[PDB]
């Protein structure tokens, strides 16, 4: 499955939410480039103005095709996502906001041709009106994050938890820990890996000739954890080593 992330791959998402009885859609369209890790994708909420900030999305629409991250070749053995395709994996995911609700969201993610598709069904409960997500009190911005990636043996599939900090208008911060879980769906064999995490980082920016509401993504994810062999046979003074 490898062998159909050497290019650059189109990208489509789409999702359905009900915030609170916020009921609103994204289309989304981009390019995944994994020999790089790198993701560029632009997200139309298609009903009109989106009732929760674009930065609490970020996760559900990408930490969403996780098999557009860069595996060093030492580590391919461990990227069950790419493995997964082009049957594809369900994605599901609880994200809870401190002090706020909550998102459940189900997602799958396949190919339908040469596109790489991200079909989500999101649901929200419990938030506060006033909060700092009904609120619209999130910066537009977006920290770099590592998401821990263990095995799920039962499943044959992968589960994470990870918590997001979403920087606020007063300074602050508003977590958002996320529970995560991936499934195959093909009868295929899949790759299930050894502890390993992705690391992340995401800038949003806007197309300033684009009147909708919108939020531009680009991303880049790389594989870490394990050290690669080199370092021991070449004596290459960069890794945790000992004398
Ligand atoms: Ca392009
Ligand atoms: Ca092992
Ligand atoms: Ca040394
Ligand atoms: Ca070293
Ligand atoms: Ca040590
Ligand atoms: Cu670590």
């Amino acid at each position: 499955g490898a062998e159909l992330f050497t290019g650059v791959v189109p990208i489509l998402v789409e999702l359905d939410g009900d915030v609170n009885g916020h009921k609103f859609s994204v289309s989304g369209e981009g390019e995944g480039d994994a020999t790089y890790g790198k993701l560029t994708l632009k997200f139309i909420c298609t009903t009109g103005k989106l009732p929760v900030p674009w930065p609490t999305l970020v996760t559900t629409f990408s930490y969403g095709v996780q098999c557009f991250s860069r595996y060093p070749d030492h580590m391919k053995a461990h990227d069950f996502f790419k493995s997964a395709m082009p049957e594809g994996y369900v994605q599901e995911r609880t994200i809870s906001f401190k002090d706020d609700g909550n998102y459940k969201t189900r997602a799958e993610v396949k190919f339908e041709g040469d596109t790489l598709v991200n079909r989500i069904a999101l649901k929200g409960i419990d938030f506060k009106e006033a909060g700092n997500i009904l609120g619209h009190k999130l910066e537009y911005n977006y920290n770099s994050h590592n998401v821990y990636i263990t095995a799920d043996k039962q499943k044959n599939g992968i589960k994470a938890n990870f918590k997001i900090r979403h920087n606020i208008a007063d300074g602050s911060v508003q977590l958002a820990d996320h529970y995560q879980q991936n499934t195959p769906i093909g009868a295929g064999p899949v790759l299930l890996p050894d502890n390993h995490y992705l690391s992340t980082q995401s800038a949003l920016s806007k197309d300033p000739n684009e009147k909708r509401d919108h939020m531009v993504l680009l991303e880049f994810v790389t594989a870490a954890g394990i050290t690669h062999g080199m370092d021991e046979a070449y004596a290459l003074e960069h890794h945790h080593h000992h004398h």
